[PDB]
């Protein structure tokens, strides 16, 4: 998957905003309130409508286009909600053939809905795809909120030998997690540490780091590392799911004026992230333009959000 433009208009603060999505790392700042995170509501709603997302339906027109790109094919969802009572909606997905736009199923949202259940299903994006904020964090906090994390994005599960066959499952699926979790850790800090351990025991999921053949806690980790930690735990979480990271939307995964990881952070941006098709990344920092491919800046003038590309 990979988002080429976004148009918004009469949605929330967002009057007339258009977004261009470029390859590589896309970083998004601005400040709160400005509008971003309405405007990846309003591509979650392109997306997945019929959802529950406020200011969307009527209770002017509200109007979402969106174009992205999935296995080779452009593909472009409109929608358009009439306010007034009459309270209609249009609803369109099309796909690029040539230079026109054609239908790929009926212009309904019961059949467009249908279709992109199919195409990208919604758990795969909330889960795999779009990392929300505190997910991170969550992961790192504790035994019990990482426990929460994992169950929740890996569906996972909370006659003793049924609760023996549970328990066998888990742990398969949290040492495929410990795999992936390694390997790519083992990428993040340049071969430093080449294993990750990821164990559940009752209602904890044990998270530990391999140093010297000995299993060690995140403790013994600077933030950098700990966080290189948590963002390689939540890849690998996403490729569990996916099978392959092409999209990757990261919505403020750091905390608020926190230097000693921000390092961290711009050395994997700049060194790991980009070989991911596409990143978007959501945050307040404005340190982090020069690790970005591509910057907007969103802000809010005249009671709407503005858009502008940064350099």
């Amino acid at each position: 998957m990979k988002l080429e433009r976004v148009t918004v208009k009469n949605f929330r603060s967002h009057s007339d905003t258009v977004v261009e999505f470029k390859e590589g790392i896309n970083l998004i700042i601005g400040q709160n309130g400005s509008g971003k995170s309405s405007l990846l509501d309003a591509i979650l709603v392109g997306l997945y409508w019929p959802l529950r997302i406020k200011d969307i339906k009527k209770d002017r027109d509200t109007y979402i286009d969106l174009i992205f790109e999935k296995d080779g094919t452009k593909y472009r969802i409109t929608r358009r909600f009439l306010k007034g009572y009459s309270s209609g909606e249009i609803h369109a997905m099309k796909r690029l053939v040539g230079n026109e736009w054609k239908h790929v199923t009926e212009p309904s949202s019961k059949a467009i809905s249908a279709f992109m259940e199919k195409l990208i299903p919604y758990n795969i994006f909330l889960n795999a795809i779009y990392i929300r904020q505190g997910q991170i964090d969550a992961i790192l906090e504790s035994d019990e909120a990482r426990e929460k994390v994992v169950r929740e994005v890996l569906n996972l599960d909370k006659i003793e030998k049924v609760k023996k066959y549970k328990a066998l499952a888990r742990e398969a699926a949290l040492s495929k997690i410990g795999e992936l979790a390694s390997e790519i850790f083992a990428e993040f800090t340049e071969g430093k540490y080449s294993e990750v351990v990821v164990r559940a025991e009752e209602n904890k999921v044990r998270l530990f780091v391999v140093w010297e053949g000995k299993e060690r806690p995140l403790t013994f980790l600077s933030g950098g590392e700990r966080i290189a930690l948590g963002l390689a735990f939540e890849l690998a979480m996403s490729l569990y799911l996916a099978g392959e990271i092409s999209l990757l939307i990261l919505d403020e995964p750091t905390p608020y004026l926190d230097e000693e990881r921000r390092r961290k952070l711009i050395t994997i941006m700049e060194r790991y992230l980009k070989k991911i098709p596409q990143v978007i990344l959501v945050s307040h920092d404005e340190e982090l333009k020069d690790a970005a491919d591509h910057v907007i800046r969103i802000s809010l003038e005249n009671g709407s959000s503005k858009v502008e590309v940064v350099s």
